[PDB]
């Protein structure tokens, strides 16, 4: 999407994962999906670093309605769990320096059952540009045919640019075609900043490999279309939660990196490790995620259980990855000549190796001829940063 | 088996799962099957507060012998990964005051497919006797007959019997006799003091849920059989190494606290995190495991992605986990009536609780009426343990 966003990956943090459709606001008044969450995550952004590690756009997903239009037929926020409205959590986000996004959805109903936007397109763009809204979060539930999904996702994107605000705007048309038809991904980019190819993530390192079993089964048809404008989108950060080891963290935040992925973390902010923080801080590693040059990485090998990726990076640098997916036993030794990394120009005549995950380490210089050897932890990630001496 | 020994579950610490077969010493040294790591390993279990929370066995797993048999017939130790011989490893163990484990096979070959120890039984007991092995895993590879399996199993229990030393007597046969029928866990506990059930595990929520699900779905079967000198081993403890979350690691020492399992741990000592140390010496939890009443828990409840089970333990106290098995969102609230607990004895007319894990907190006086009310971390477990009280 040409509207000059998005130049980088977003950055930010979506609700979904962690907190769902949690209404029960008497019960649980700290995590029902309300005004009062969304002012705690902001201020934690501000006053935990998040901002200044590059992470701006604090994000509404579904369950913020209210269960009908107004008066004029506009969508409205839940008057008990958003007494203020969402122009004012606008307000309230951006001056904290944050970017607010919200949800809705192509078809007849929200997911969760909540007002659906077909019919109410260029309203609802409207509405949303009224209350400040820099980002859109825009769903394919109930929705009955390909064509009103297509027609939808492209008319919102019109109607959206038509307002004259800055919107970033997230499409899930193609998780929604995949099933039926395959989709055109030039076509998709033509509209959207950045797209949902798959299914959602939960808090399980099961869905993180299917995740990127998934983007490595199909990476010819999606890895070149990615670039400043447009991105693939591989679902939210789930690190910090519960359900996954630290190895799985790292290897979590090395791919998203090396995918070019939106990273939105959906966590409680509230609770979170100092180690989960740090993983999710590292400047190194979001640098290569947010690399101007915007190529998005691809898996180079797979074999005997390990698997290589790799993102060309600004300035003859090169970003590698290599997963350990065997599941038993301990730190496996992997090998690989650094001729045969970076399509045989990162290393020649000569690179500078940096391990940035699981740690930080300064491996050396490596020669043309030389191979590179690290050990992997099972279901973890080396990642390293590649620097020709050109 | 009425040896006298495994009168509460054998704790100790067992190699397969972290270090499995790796014979590259030169390559590999750190990770190799070799006599140093098991040294060195004797050495943090004493030095890092190991055997004081119980973990006496240090248990020697496949890829230890030599390719072929000695001149004599007997067994041998790998030559260049075990110089020294089992007999002065079993030494260097003793005087760190811990005991030693060793591994072999029913079938002709074990499964990484060294000698076998069908057609050398006693012979082969008696080596091990020799040596002053405390312990033998008997794994059954290599025997496609159920009666070579059954009359292996049962020969080796007797030829161990024979030589006249303390032997725990770890056995695999239940698991091995799937493909052909479903074990008499009557006979094998006559013959063994702990039984493997079902598939190895390894490092990965994935199995840890299979091996519960497994448990659960067959506890008619295999619960009241446990008791002191017979035990149904779920496999090792695998906190410490690199696939469970906190809250999975959580999960697997608070269920195999309740499943009266024997606590092998398979991780490396000497790269072990504060956090998993501190989560597998929990003196609490492995006072539970280690309940002189040796009945082993079972599933409750299950429903709505929760689990409830409760292990009875001696005095009329109660240890109860509660299980989240919703693997998205945040923690979920679970309440449940104190007289649903314990089979209603346990807080008739009260019960004082104190929660274990995933933090120890003193949660206070229950009475018989009253609701206990918790919140669980997605694939966590929270572990209570209920005292019958006659005050407030
Ligand atoms: C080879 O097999 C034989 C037969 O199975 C086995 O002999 C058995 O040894 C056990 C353990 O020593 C004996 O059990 C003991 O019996 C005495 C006398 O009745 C009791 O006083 C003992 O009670 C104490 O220990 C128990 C734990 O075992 C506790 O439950 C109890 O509270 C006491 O602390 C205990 O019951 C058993 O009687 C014999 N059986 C026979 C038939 O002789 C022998 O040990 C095996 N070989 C080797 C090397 O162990
Ligand atoms: C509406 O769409 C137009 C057309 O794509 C966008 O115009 C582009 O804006 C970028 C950044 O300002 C320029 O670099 C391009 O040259 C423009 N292209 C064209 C064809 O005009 C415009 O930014 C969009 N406006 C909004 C508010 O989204
Ligand atoms: C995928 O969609 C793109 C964009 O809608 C199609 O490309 C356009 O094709 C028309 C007609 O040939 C050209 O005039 C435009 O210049 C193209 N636009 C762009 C942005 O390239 C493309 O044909 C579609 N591909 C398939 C296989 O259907
Ligand atoms: C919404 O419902 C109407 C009436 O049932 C239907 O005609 C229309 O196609 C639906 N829209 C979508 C996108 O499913
Ligand atoms: C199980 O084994 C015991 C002891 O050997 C025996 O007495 C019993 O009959 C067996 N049960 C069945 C059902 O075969
Ligand atoms: N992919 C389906 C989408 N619908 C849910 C909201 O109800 C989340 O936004 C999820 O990402
Ligand atoms: N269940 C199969 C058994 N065989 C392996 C050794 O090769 C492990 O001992 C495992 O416990």
């Amino acid at each position: 999407l040409d509207n000059g966003l998005a130049r980088t990956p977003t950055m930010g943090w979506l609700h979904w994962e962690r907190f769902m459709c949690n209404l029960d606001c008497q019960e649980e008044p700290d995590s029902c999906i309300s005004e009062k969450l969304f002012m705690e995550m902001a201020e934690l952004m501000v006053s935990e670093g998040w901002k200044d590690a590059g992470y701006e756009y604090l994000c509404i997903d579904d369950c913020w309605m209210a269960p009908q239009r107004d008066s004029e037929g506009r969508l409205q926020a839940d008057p008990q769990r958003f007494p203020h409205g969402i122009r004012q959590l606008a307000n309230y986000v951006h001056s904290k320096g944050l970017k607010l996004g919200i949800y809705a959805d192509v078809g007849n109903k929200t997911c969760a059952g909540f007002p659906g936007s077909f019919g109410y397109y260029d309203i609802d763009a409207q509405t949303f540009a009224d209350w400040g809204v820099d980002l859109l979060k825009f769903d394919g539930c109930y929705c009955d045919s390909l064509e009103n999904l297509a027609d939808g996702y492209k008319h919102m994107s019109l109607a959206l640019n038509r307002t004259g605000r800055s919107i970033v705007y997230s499409c899930e048309w193609p998780l929604y075609m995949w099933p039926f038809q395959k989709p055109n991904y030039t076509e998709i980019r033509q509209y959207c900043n950045h797209w949902r190819n798959f299914a959602d993530i939960d808090d399980s390192w099961k869905s993180i490999k299917s995740i990127l079993d998934w983007t490595s089964f199909n990476q010819e048809r999606i890895v070149d279309v990615a670039g400043p404008g447009g991105w693939n989108d591989p679902d939210m950060l789930v690190i910090g939660n519960f359900g996954l080891s630290w190895n799985q963290q790292v290897t979590q935040m090395a791919l998203w990196a090396i995918m070019a992925a939106p990273l939105f973390m959906s966590n409680d902010l509230r609770h979170i490790s100092p180690q989960a923080k740090a993983l999710l801080q590292d400047k190194d590693v979001i640098a290569i995620n947010q690399d101007p040059l915007g190529k998005q990485g691809y898996q180079l090998r797979q074999g005997d259980n390990f698997e290589v990726w790799e993102r060309p990076l600004s300035g003859l640098a090169w970003a590698v990855a290599m997963i350990n997916r065997q599941e038993i036993g301990g730190p496996r030794s992997y090998t690989i000549a650094v001729a045969s990394l970076g399509k045989g120009v990162a290393c020649n005549p000569a690179c500078f190796i940096t391990q940035l995950l699981p740690v930080k380490r300064k491996l050396g210089f490596y020669e043309w001829t030389s191979r590179l050897r690290s050990h992997i932890n099972p279901t973890g990630t080396v990642l390293l940063q590649l620097e020709n001496t050109m």
